[PDB]
């Protein structure tokens, strides 16, 4: 009679289709808890989150709603991909729950970061990056919070990032849960707008953590990260201060100055495999990148495309894997009730 069933799981209770059994809590993000299940419809395992109430706040509401829309829409291995949406409930004025039905991966690139790692599966990990990055590009989305927890890998060492970054507007919370912001670039710490190679500065974050093993530029606020940031890279050029607002000039400005270690010394010979000939030279290639991806001035940084066709990463190339065909806007202010109809719709396709 009934096509769904409740369970309860982990301390939420999941009513999901009956086509998904068996379901494990395998995590809880910020905007919900997540169980792995089988679907006995398409006969594998998948990933179901559950969003409570998103339309509960503004900041809730247009983050659900921009992933669903977004995420229907595009389309690319790298991405991670919708294959059902759901609510248990019936009516728009009995509405609640959306539940997000996504492909099972195996861990979250923390999990891979903390394992030492061949060049083979690091360049690869970081090629599969920059094509879900580009394709983000292309359809006009620059993430500006990409970090490792969320993005997901398989045992195939094949990757898929999880959501599409921060709104163009941006906010507040009560929830209690601390944001993730070490892997932010200069420009979003210090409030400079942006362009395209903003999401190169996380991957080179991401990429030096995979060698170090450590939080690069860890901080309790955008105070004590810019400082990691500045000894560790060195004070950046006028040039670059030429293009802060006054206010935060001047607090830059008067940051103790700082030379800046040399990347050898930030990232050195014993970090890497070097025993054979291949690894010294994967090594000095490795190396190549980091210091053209970890620039503070975005003028200098290298960019996505010059990143994709750099030796360490330009082995894997291929034809219909860098690019295809990407294509509406929103981004507004609404009450509750506007929320909650814009995703009932959304939901109900
Ligand atoms: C026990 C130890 C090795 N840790 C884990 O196994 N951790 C998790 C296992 C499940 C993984 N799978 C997965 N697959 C898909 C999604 C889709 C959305 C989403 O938010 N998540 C989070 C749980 C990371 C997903 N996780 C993630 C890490």
């Amino acid at each position: 009679d009934n096509q769904f069933y409740s369970v309860e799981v982990g301390d939420s209770t999941f009513t999901v289709l009956k086509r998904y059994q068996n379901l494990k809590p395998i995590g809880s993000g910020a905007q919900g808890i997540v169980c792995a299940a089988y679907d006995a419809v398409l006969d594998r395992n998948v990933a179901i989150k559950k969003l409570s109430r998103p339309f509960q706040n503004q900041t809730h509401a247009k983050r659900a709603y921009r992933e669903l829309v977004l995420m229907k829409c595009v389309n690319h291995k790298n991405i991670i991909s919708l294959l059902n949406v759901f609510t248990p409930q019936k009516t728009l004025e009995e509405f609640q729950d959306v539940y997000l039905v996504m492909e099972l991966m195996d861990a979250n690139l923390c999990q891979v970061i903390q394992m030492e790692l061949d060049h083979e599966r690091m360049s690869y990990l970081l090629y599969q990056m920059l094509c879900g990055i580009k394709h983000l590009h292309s359809a006009g989305i620059i993430h500006r919070d990409l970090k490792p927890s969320n993005i997901v890998v398989k045992s195939d060492c094949t990757l898929k990032i999880l959501d599409f970054g921060l709104a163009r507007t941006a906010s507040f919370m009560m929830t209690p849960y601390v944001v993730t912001r070490y892997y932010r670039a200069p420009e979003v710490i210090l409030g400079m707008g942006y362009k395209e190679n903003v999401d190169i500065w996380s991957v080179g974050c991401i990429m030096g953590e995979m060698v170090r093993h450590k939080i690069l530029f860890p901080g309790r606020d955008y105070i004590d990260q810019w400082n990691k940031v500045i000894e560790q890279l060195g004070t950046p050029c006028p040039e670059f201060m030429k293009k802060l607002q006054p206010t935060v000039r001047n607090y830059v400005e008067n940051r103790p100055k700082y030379a800046g270690l040399t990347f050898p010394k930030l990232f050195p010979d014993s970090l890497f495999p070097a025993d054979s000939e291949h690894n010294k030279l994967k090594a000095s290639q490795a190396r190549d990148l980091l210091s053209k991806m970890l620039v503070i001035d975005p003028a200098k940084r290298i960019s996505v495309d010059d990143a994709l066709q750099h030796p360490y990463i330009n082995v894997w190339y291929d034809p219909a894997e860098v690019e295809a065909p990407p294509p509406q806007l929103d981004e507004r202010e609404h009450t509750i009730e506007e929320w909650k109809e814009l995703i009932y719709k959304e939901v109900m396709n």
